[PDB]
């Protein structure tokens, strides 16, 4: 079909960059492509923190096909511990080959100085692949406006996670069984704001810690860590310690922690003490933290190195002919 590949490359903390061309004649940046969130952001020559004047920064003056925008300003976005500012405006994206003509974006002008995240990554952009209900700035989502300009292309993209070897990489219109072995398990999108679907139980080895009553995984490739509400927390640090894990002994933690399963009907994700311990200077810690999300507090987040490199995920937005789904199948 039209299916086509953008090459991913992980950086460090977890976020996995993109190449993405702004403008005429095109200007190159490397923005996190986050299924957390919806608007684009481009990190621009306005900005002179010295976190900003470390990166590419695109300037809008070079651009022919830029239009600034007069009526919408102040965008302004919380960002982890940071936060990020600027304003609106217009031109023309070209990932992967495909053009998107008018699109919307934020241009970054001012980082926060708070220690201070801006100085821990390398931050030039976000392309937001949520759905059109988070979109902050202008009429149109990033993916809907391609997809707009592109109409063979199937209104879905996929993430292929491989850091150990540098060929993670994000693929659009289609999937391909280079990238996972068995079927493809068919999660329905419960509410189309984040990609979000309904979770049956947790378990942490044989403990049962979810769910009597409706709860929700959030897919955010955004998110370096996955997530429990605070009860759940309490209880999973009751279980899972910080341990040791020297040469002599990381082999033995890593058979012997417990697995952590989700189940969604017949799909069961397991998390093993490979996936979930990160290994830091003989200690192993586990890559949970807690998050509470508003309506809610039962949402759990999944997201990139340690669940996405051992699960293919596929994001299929609903279109007039289908419901939006995330499909889940076992990596390589
Ligand atoms: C871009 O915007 C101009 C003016 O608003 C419009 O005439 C043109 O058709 C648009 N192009 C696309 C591909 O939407």
């Amino acid at each position: 079909e039209n299916i086509f590949l953008v090459p991913l490359k992980h950086l460090r903390d977890s976020q996995f960059v993109g190449e993405l061309l702004v403008g005429t004649p095109p200007q190159t940046v490397y923005p996190i492509f986050d299924t957390g969130s919806t608007n684009v952001w481009v990190v621009t020559t306005a900005c002179e923190e010295e976190s900003c004047k470390k990166v590419r920064r695109y300037d809008p003056n070079k651009s022919k096909t830029f239009r600034r925008s007069f009526i919408e300003k102040n965008l302004h976005i919380v960002f982890g511990s940071g936060s990020i500012s600027g304003s609106v405006g217009t031109d023309t994206f070209m990932l992967g080959k495909h053009l998107v003509r008018n699109q919307t974006f934020g241009l970054v002008e001012s980082e926060s100085n708070n220690d201070n995240i801006f100085d821990y990554i390398s931050f030039e952009g976000i392309v937001g692949l949520g759905f059109p209900g988070m979109l902050s700035a202008g009429n149109i989502p990033f993916f809907d406006n391609l997809l707009k300009q592109n109409p063979n292309v199937d209104p879905q993209f996929s993430f292929y996670i491989s850091p150990y070897d540098g060929k993670s990489t994000l693929i659009i219109g289609g999937i391909s069984k280079s990238f996972y072995e068995g079927d493809i398990y068919m999660l329905p999108v419960l509410k189309e704001s984040y990609w979000e679907v309904k979770l049956d139980e947790l378990y942490i080895g044989k403990e049962r810690i979810c769910c009597d009553e409706e709860s929700y995984v959030i897919f955010d490739t955004g998110t370096s860590y996955n997530t429990m509400p605070s009860s759940q927390m309490k209880t999973f640090l009751n279980l899972i310690h910080s341990t040791a894990c020297t040469e002599q002994n990381y082999k033995d933690i890593l058979k012997s922690y417990p697995i952590i399963k989700y189940v969604f009907g017949e799909l069961i994700i397991e998390l093993h003490p490979e996936e979930y311990m990160i290994l830091n200077d003989d200690v192993c810690m586990p890559a949970y933290m807690q998050i509470d999300v508003p309506s809610r507090n039962h949402a759990y987040l999944l997201g990139s190195l340690s669940f996405m490199r051992n699960f293919f995920t596929v994001f299929v937005r609903g279109t007039e002919s289908r419901p939006s789904m995330v499909g889940v199948a076992r990596a390589k």
